[PDB]
C-alpha cells in the first residue's frame, strides 16, 4: 500500500506540474508572446527604477532590456509610454551596463543623449519612436518586465 | 527509502505552491494590477446581478466596488459599458450596503438618482461616464469582478 | 508520521488541483471567455498552417473552427486580420474537412471560393470581413487557437 500510494501521488504531482506549465504557456500566448521571442509585459504603472527592479524580481523576471531593434520595438509596443530599461551607468558614469550584468551591445540613444543632465542621470528610458534618453532613477516611468523566450 | 521520497514530495509540493502563486502574480500584473491596489477584471459579458455575484464568487472575487474616485475610474475603464457594482439596497430600501457588508460611504450618483424607479430598483450600475444609477437586479449589465490588493 | 504525512500530501495535492482549476477559470474569464461559449485566443503572430496546428496542440487547443455565423464573427474579432481556420482539403482535393475530422457543417466562402488557385490552395483563412478564402498552407497567417465551452 504505502509505496504504491506514494508512487501514485508522485505521478499526480508531475501531472500537476505539467498542467501549471501549460497554464503559463497559454497565459504568455494570450498576452502576445511570440514563438522564440522574449515575453515583455507591463501593468502600465509608473514608478521609480528601484521599484521596477523590485516588482520584476518578485515576478521572477527582470527589467526589460532590448538586445536589438526587434526587441526594442517589442518593448515600445508593450509600454506605449516612457518606460525604464534594465540599463544604468549608476556604478560607473559613462559606462552603461545591463542590470543582469554586461556592457551595452545595442543602443538607440536620442539626439544629444546620453547627457547625464544636471545632478546626474544614471537610468535609461525608452521614449518616442523607441529612442532612448538617460534620466534620474528616481523619476517614475512605466514598469516593463521581461521573461524568457 | 520511503522517508526520502516523502521528504522530496514535501519539497515538490512547496515548489509547486510557490510557482502557482507566481503564475497568479504575473497574471494579475499583466491584467493591470497596480501594487497595493485591488484589481478589476471583466469578460465583457452582460448578465443579471445574481449571476455576476455568483460568477465573481466562484473566482474567489467580489462584484466590483468603487471605494473612491480612483477606483471608480479604474472600474469604468475596465468595464467600458454599464456594469453592476457590488452595492444594493435589497436588505432595507433606501439604505445601500456593500455586498460584503457595511453601509455605502463613497458614492457617485447621477443627477436625481437613486430613485427606486417604478416597481423598484435595488441594484447599482456604473454607467459610461462613471456616474451611478440604481436599477433592477434582473437587468443584464457587464460583469466586473474585483480581487484584493 | 509516515501515514499521517502521506494522508496530508493527498489533501495538499487535491487542494492544489482546485487552485489550478481556479487559476485556469480566472485566466479564461480575463481573456473574455463567455459562459457556455468556446473561446478563441491569439498571440497575433503570423505563421504557416503547420505551425499554427503545432502551437494550438501544444496549448491543448485546436486551430479555430467556426461552426456558425456567431462563432465566425467571434473568431474574426479575435484575429483582427486574416487567420487560418482548422479546415483543409489536403486529404482529398476539393473535399474540405475539419482538422478534427468530418465534412463542413457550415461555411462562409467568398464568391467562387474555394478554387485551389494556381499551384494549389488547401488551407482556409477567414478574411478581415469574415468571409473565407482557401489559400496556400505555407503562407503566414494569424494563429488563433480554440478552447471548449
Ligand atoms: C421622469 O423621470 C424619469 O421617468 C422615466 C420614465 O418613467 C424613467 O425611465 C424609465 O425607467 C424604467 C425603470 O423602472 C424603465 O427603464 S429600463 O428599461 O432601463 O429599466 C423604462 O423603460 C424607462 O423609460 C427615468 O428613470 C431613469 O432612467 C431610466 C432609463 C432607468 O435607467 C432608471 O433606472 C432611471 O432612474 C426617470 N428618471 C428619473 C431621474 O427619475
Ligand atoms: C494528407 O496529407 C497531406 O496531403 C497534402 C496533399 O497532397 C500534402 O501536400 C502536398 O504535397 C505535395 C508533395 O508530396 C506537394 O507539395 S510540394 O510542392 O511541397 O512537393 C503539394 O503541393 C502539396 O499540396 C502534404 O504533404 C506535406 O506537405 C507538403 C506541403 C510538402 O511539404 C510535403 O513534403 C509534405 O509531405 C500531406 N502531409 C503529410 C504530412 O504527408
Ligand atoms: C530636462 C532635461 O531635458 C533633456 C533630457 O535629456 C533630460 O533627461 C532632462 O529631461
Ligand atoms: C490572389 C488570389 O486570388 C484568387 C484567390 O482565390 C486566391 O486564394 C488568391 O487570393
Ligand atoms: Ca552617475
Ligand atoms: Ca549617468
Ligand atoms: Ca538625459
Ligand atoms: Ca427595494
Ligand atoms: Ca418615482
Ligand atoms: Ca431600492
Ligand atoms: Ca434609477
Ligand atoms: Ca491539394
Ligand atoms: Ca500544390
Ligand atoms: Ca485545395
Ligand atoms: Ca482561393
Ligand atoms: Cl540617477
Ligand atoms: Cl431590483
Ligand atoms: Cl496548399
Ligand atoms: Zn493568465
Amino acid at each position: 500500500a504505502i509505496e504504491v500510494k506514494l508512487a501514485n501521488m508522485e505521478a499526480e504531482i508531475n501531472t500537476l506540474k505539467s498542467k501549471l506549465e501549460l497554464t503559463n504557456k497559454l497565459h504568455a500566448f494570450s498576452m502576445g508572446k511570440k514563438s522564440g521571442k522574449k515575453f515583455f509585459v507591463t501593468n502600465h504603472e509608473r514608478m521609480p527604477f528601484s521599484k521596477v527592479k523590485a516588482l520584476c524580481s518578485e515576478l521572477r523576471g527582470t527589467v526589460a532590456i532590448p538586445r536589438n531593434a526587434e526587441e526594442n520595438k517589442a518593448i515600445q509596443e508593450v509600454a506605449k509610454t516612457s518606460a525604464f530599461l534594465g540599463i544604468t551607468d549608476e556604478v560607473t558614469e559613462g559606462q552603461f551596463m545591463y542590470v543582469t550584468g554586461g556592457r551595452l551591445t545595442y543602443s538607440n540613444w536620442k539626439k544629444d543623449e546620453p547627457n547625464d543632465h544636471g545632478s546626474g542621470e544614471d537610468c535609461v528610458t525608452i521614449v518616442d519612436n523607441g529612442l532612448w534618453n538617460d534620466i534620474s532613477c528616481q523619476k517614475k516611468k512605466t514598469a516593463v518586465c521581461e521573461f524568457p523566450a
